[PDB]
């Protein structure tokens, strides 16, 4: 049995191995899903979180945050979102890739190697993980493919076939873009370990005090929340954990505080990765108080295991 923060090891990888192209995003709209920034006004919460709707959570900091998040996009939306963000900041903008799944792109079409619950990747180091995406990108060339999209039973719906002609990398497109890239390979839907933390700790520390960090997963929901906030906390440790998840989740993102967990009949695996996402969170925040004074010298993996969360 696994002690919480690593619910995740104890699935088996062999049993997600991924089995189709997914198609990233269609490309249709000029910017990719949910789009947004620590530049943006707040909104009414969503109902499904069950917050106080007439609390005004604290905007210390935002303005200078320089923070924001997406969904994959295509290489036109990328510049179209590099676009939108150089009219906010003049620094060097990143493009924060925080995805383990293997993912490129084939003929510019955005893909993902897709496995059951995108897991294709599960439990591979980040160097494995990135060689079997260089790998199966490059066998990809000159041979036929079946890409499509996931309708909602998580499975391909229509797509196409094509010969693939040119084949490209995630940082390739971006350096395109005019954006820098970082990658952190996190498993889609739990807790990011703490390698992935820690590999964000030692990055965040060397940044340029005017960098803009663009992060962005799947479908720009909970990776990229996830790490939205503990920029969050991690450049405003002065502000309350309320107002950091009030915060980026009324700017369009998750609320990642306690709240009523309600799953499809199909999703019921999903329920504890959501429970334990709201403690480790909170241990976070609890890391970034502590050793925010200290030089956060002490990296979070060393400080987590003589500070372990209780479930």
């Amino acid at each position: 049995t696994e002690p919480v923060g690593s619910y995740a090891r104890a699935e088996r990888p062999q049993d997600f191995e991924g089995f189709v192209w997914r198609l990233d995003n269609d490309g249709k709209e000029a910017l990719p899903r949910n789009f947004r920034t620590s530049a943006d006004a707040l909104r009414a919460p969503e109902k499904k979180f069950h917050l106080d709707a007439a609390y005004v959570p604290s905007r210390e900091g935002m303005d200078a945050l320089h923070i924001s998040g997406s969904s994959a996009f295509t290489p036109a939306q990328l510049k179209n979102v590099a676009a939108k963000l150089r009219e906010k900041t003049a620094g060097p903008i990143y493009d924060v890739d925080l995805r383990q799944e293997s993912h490129g792109y084939l003929d510019g079409i955005p893909v993902s190697w897709y496995g059951e619950r995108d897991w294709a990747n599960l439990g591979k180091s980040q160097h494995e993980a990135l060689a079997d995406e260089r790998h199966r990108l490059h066998a990809a060339l000159h041979k036929t493919v079946y890409i499509a999209p996931l309708g909602k039973h998580k499975l391909p719906e229509g797509g196409e076939v094509r010969r693939v002609q040119k084949v490209q990398t995630e940082q390739e497109v971006a350096e395109a873009a005019g954006m820098r890239y970082f990658r952190i390979a996190a498993t889609d839907h739990v807790w990011p370990t703490p390698e992935n933390i820690d590999r964000f700790l030692a990055f965040y520390r060397t940044l340029p005090q005017d960098a803009w960090l663009h992060f962005h997963c799947e479908a720009g929901v909970g990776r990229t929340t996830a790490f939205m906030v503990m920029t969050d906390m991690l450049k405003n440790p002065s502000v309350s954990l309320k107002d950091i998840l009030y915060r980026q989740h009324e700017i369009g993102g998750f609320y990642y505080g306690e709240f009523p967990i309600k799953t499809k009949d199909k999703d019921s695996w999903k329920t504890k990765y959501y429970r334990e996402k709201i403690v480790m969170i909170e241990q976070f925040y609890r890391y970034v108080q502590e050793n925010r004074a200290d030089g956060y010298q002490t990296p979070w993996s060393v400080w987590l295991k003589s500070h372990p969360a209780k479930a």
